C-alpha cells in the first residue's frame, strides 16, 4: 500500500486501488474483460495495481517501440517478478538481463528457418497420424473435442522436436503422462502477498511438481536437443508448454473460427487444393506459400493473442515519450485489448481474414498487432509455431471438413480463469472430405 | 543450506557450516575472536556462512587492494545487504551503486579539509566544557567514567557540527534524550530467517524507534547542515552514530592506553606543552603539527578498530589475484585479525606508538591496516573524527593526568557482543595538573 499513489502523483489516471489488494478485485471479469474497460474509460495511458505491485498500461505506438524496440537493453530489459521459481529461474523466459542474453544466444540458433526446414518432414509424420487419429473418431459420427486430438498432435510433435521421443499420445496414453501432467488461487495471494515468496523459494516447494523434473534429466540420455546440467532442461520444460498448450489452444481457435465460416473454410480448402494438389503432403516451401492461410492464421491470433499481455520491468527512472516511468513500475502493452480497439480495427469482433490480405496487411501497425511480442525478447518460436499448426491445418483440411454441432458453444466464450481458451471446449462435428 | 558445500567446491577451507546456522554459533567468542583464530588455523583466505549467506575471508595486501580499490565500481560497490532498514536505505552507508555514488558526491565536500578548519573553532568550544566538567569530578576525587564525559562531549560536538544546537548534555540531561535514545537477540534471527526481513519491511518497524525521526525533520528548520526530503535526515541518523559512539569509544581505548602507559602519556603531553604552550587554545594549524599525537591516535586504532570488519559483495562473478569469487559471495577483509597478525607487526598485542613513527610508518602496509577502510568507500568523516579526537585529546591533557583505579579493568576486555567496545566501562583517577 506504499504505492497507491503513485499513479496520483504522475498524473495517471486508472481504477481506485484498495489497501493491500490493490485492483485485483476488478479481476472477477477476467484479465482481459478489466484491460479493455480500463481503456475505454482511461484512454491511452493508464495505471493499477497487482497487490501492491504498480503496473502502467500503454497503447500509444510509438511508446510500444520504445519499449519493447528501442529502450529494451537499458531499460526495458525483463518481465514482471514472479513468485516461487526455484530452479527455473533460468528458462529463458524467466531470466534478466544477463543470462538471458545468453540462453536467448544460445539458443537463436536452434529456432532459424534452417532447422525449421530440417524439422518440416519430421513433424509432417505427425499430421498422419492426426489424420487417422481423425478419420477413427470421425466414422463413429460423434462429435470430436479438438482440444484431445490437436493437444495429442503437439505433444507428438513438441517430444520429437525437443527430444526425438516418436510416440502416439491420443493412442499411447501412457513420456505421455509426465508431460500431460500439466486456477487462481495461491496466485492472487502471492500477488497480494508477495513478501511469502521468499518463503516459498527455501521451502523447495516451487510451483511445479518438481518430481518429474527428476524424470526429465532421467531422460535426458547421453531436433531441439541435439542442437545443443541442470538448466539445460529447464529451457526444454518452457518448450513444452509452448508446444503443447499455446499451439493445441490456438489451433482449437482457428478450428471454431473456420467451423463457424464456412465460407472462409472453403476459400483456404481451395487455397490448399490449388496448392498442394490431390491431397499432396505438404513441405517447408509449399506451406510459405499459401497466403489465405497465413490470413486466417493471423486474423485468428488477433482475436486470441494466448499471452493477452506483454509486460516488461522499468530498470530506471526515465522519460519515453514525454511520460516519466519511476523505477519498479511494470509497462504493460494490452495486446488483447489494443487488438480489439476500433481506433485500429473496423468491426473488431468479427472475423475478417481479409485484414491481412496484400493490400490491407500495410495498413495494420505492427505494434498495435502483437501476437508474439516484438523488439529483443519476442517469441523465439513465432516461426515454429506458425509452420507447426499451418502443417496441422493443411493436412487436416485436406481431408476433412468441420462443422458446427447442438454442442458447439456459439458464440464461443472465453475462460475467466487467466489462460486464453475457451469457456466449453470446441466441438465440431468432422466430416470426411473423400 | 544451499551454499554451504560452495567453499568446499572452490577449495577454500573453513569451519563446516551447520545447516541453516552456519557457522554463527562460533561468535559466541565475540566476533573478532572467531576471525582471529579462522586466519590462525586457516591461513590467508577462508570461507565461513552467517546462516546461509557465504562470506570470503582475504589478508592478502594485492587481494584487499583489488577489492576496495582497484574493482569497487565495478564488482565490489556495496556492503552486505541487512535485515529491516525502510527508508534508511537511504543511508550513505547503506545505499548501494547508484544513489550511493550521488550521496557520496553531494557529502564529499561537507567533509573537505575546509570546512573542517571551519568548524574547528565551533568544536574547541565543546573541549572547554568539557575540561570544566572533567575538573568537577576531578575535584571529587571520584572516579570517572570516561565514556559518560566523552560522550557528552561527541555528542555535543556532533549536534552543533550537524545542526549547530549548542547543548551541554552532560549538564542538561533534558535533543539530549532523542539522540541519547540509542544486544544480539533479533539480529541472530533475522541472519538464520534473512526470508523474514521482507515480512518485517512491510510492518514498517524498522529497527530504529521511527518515532524521534519524526522529531528529527520536526527539528531540521527551514554546520554539516547549513553545507547542503527524508533521505536528507537518514543521512545526519548516520552521522550522529559515528560522531557520538565511535568518537566517544576511541577516545576511552586511547585514554585506557594513555593510563596504562604512564610514559607515553607524558611523552604526549609533553608534546602539547611545547607545541601550544602555557596551556593555549588548540587551532587546526596547531594539531596537524603534533606527531606523537598521531602516533598514539594511530596505534590505539590499530589496537582498536571499531568497524572490526570490512566488507563487500560481489555483484559478478569474478577472478581476482587467481581465485574465482562467485557472484553474491560477501568478501571479508578482517581488520581486526589483521591489525594482530604477528606477519606484519613486532609483537602485535603490546602498545608501541613508535612503530608510527616517521622511520618506522614506512614499513606499514596500508592494506594491512585499515582503521577508515579504503578505496572509493572508505570513511568519508576519517578527518573530521581524527581532529574531533585529537582536538579532546589536546584539551584534557592540557589540564589533566590520567591514572588506574582500583576500578579499574587492566587488561581491558573486549566486550563479547558485536560493538567495539570495552567490557567494563574504562574508570580512571583523573588528577588536575595545576
Ligand atoms: C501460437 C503459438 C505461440 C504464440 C502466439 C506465442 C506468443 C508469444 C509471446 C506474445 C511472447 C512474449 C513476447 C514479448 O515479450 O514481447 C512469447 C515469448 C516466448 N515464446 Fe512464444 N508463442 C507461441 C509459441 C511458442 C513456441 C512454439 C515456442 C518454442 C518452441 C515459444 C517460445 C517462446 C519463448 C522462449 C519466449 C520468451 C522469449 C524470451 O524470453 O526472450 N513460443 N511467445
Ligand atoms: C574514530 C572514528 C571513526 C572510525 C575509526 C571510522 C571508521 C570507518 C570505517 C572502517 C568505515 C568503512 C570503510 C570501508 O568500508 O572501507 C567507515 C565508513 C563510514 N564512516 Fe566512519 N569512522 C569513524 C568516524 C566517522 C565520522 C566522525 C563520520 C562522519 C561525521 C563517519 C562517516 C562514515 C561514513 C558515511 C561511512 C560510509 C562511507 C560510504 O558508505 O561511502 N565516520 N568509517
Amino acid at each position: 500500500t506504499h504505492s497507491h499513489g503513485l499513479f496520483k502523483k504522475l498524473g495517471i489516471p486508472g481504477p481506485t486501488p484498495l489497501p493491500f489488494l490493490g485492483n485485483i478485485l476488478s479481476y472477477h471479469k477476467g484479465f482481459c474483460m478489466f484491460d479493455m474497460e480500463c481503456h475505454k474509460k482511461y484512454g491511452k495511458v493508464w495505471g493499477f495495481y497487482d497487490g501492491q505491485q504498480p503496473v502502467l498500461a500503454i497503447t500509444d505506438p510509438d511508446m510500444i517501440k520504445t519499449v519493447l524496440v528501442k529502450e529494451c537493453y537499458s531499460v526495458f530489459t525483463n518481465r514482471r517478478p514472479f513468485g516461487p521459481v526455484g530452479f527455473m529461474k533460468s528458462a529463458i523466459s524467466i531470466a534478466e538481463d544477463e543470462e538471458w542474453k545468453r540462453l536467448r544466444s544460445l539458443l537463436s540458433p536452434t529456432f532459424t528457418s534452417g532447422k525449421l526446414k530440417e524439422m518440416v518432414p519430421i513433424i509432417a509424420q505427425y499430421g498422419d497420424v492426426l489424420v487417422r487419429n481423425l478419420r477413427r473418431e470421425a466414422e463413429t459420427g460423434k462429435p470430436v473435442t479438438l482440444k484431445d486430438v490437436f493437444g495429442a498432435y503437439s505433444m507428438d510433435v513438441i517430444t520429437s522436436t525437443s527430444f526425438g521421443v516418436n510416440i502416439d499420445s491420443l493412442n499411447n496414453p501412457q513420456f505421455v503422462e509426465n508431460t500431460k501432467k500439466l486456477l487462481d488461487p495461491f496466485f492472487l495471494s502471492i500477488t497480494v502477498f508477495p513478501f511469502l515468496i521468499p518463503i516459498l523459494e527455501v521451502l523447495n516447494i516451487c510451483v511445479f511438481p518438481r518430481e518429474v523434473t527428476n524424470f526429465l534429466r532421467k531422460s535426458v540420455k547421453r531436433d531441439f536437443l541435439q542442437l545443443m546440467d541442470l538448466e539445460l532442461v529447464a529451457q526444454s520444460i518452457i518448450f513444452i508448454f509452448a508446444g503443447y498448450e499455446t499451439t493445441s489452444s490456438v489451433l482449437s481457435f482457428i478450428m471454431y473460427e473456420l467451423a463457424t465460416h464456412p465460407d472462409v473454410q472453403q476459400k483456404l480448402q481451395e487455397e490448399i487444393d490449388a496448392v498442394l494438389p490431390n491431397k499432396a503432403p505438404p513441405t517447408y516451401d509449399t506451406v510459405l506459400q499459401m497466403e489465405y492461410l497465413d490470413m486466417v492464421v493471423n486474423e485468428t491470433l488477433r482475436l486470441f493473442p494466448i499471452a493477452m499481455r506483454l509486460e516488461r520491468v522499468c530498470k530506471k527512472d526515465v522519460e519515453i515519450n514525454g511520460m516519466f516511468i519511476p523505477k519498479g513500475v511494470v509497462v504493460m502493452i494490452p495486446s488483447y485489448a489494443l487488438h480489439r480497439d476500433p481506433k485500429y480495427w473496423t468491426e473488431p469482433e468479427k472475423f475478417l481474414p481479409e485484414r491481412f490480405s496484400k493490400k490491407n496487411k500495410d495498413n495494420i501497425d505492427p505494434y498495435i498487432y502483437t501476437p508474439f511480442g516484438s523488439g529483443p525478447r519476442n517469441c523465439i518460436g513465432m516461426r515454429f509455431a506458425l509452420m507447426n499448426m499451418k502443417l496441422a491445418l493443411i493436412r487436416v483440411l485436406q481431408n476433412f471438413s468441420f462443422k458446427p454441432c447442438k454442442e458447439t458453444q456459439i458464440p464461443l466464450k472465453l475462460s475467466l480463469g487467466g489462460l486464453l481458451q475457451p469457456e466449453k471446449p470446441v466441438v465440431l462435428k468432422v466430416e470426411s472430405r473423400d
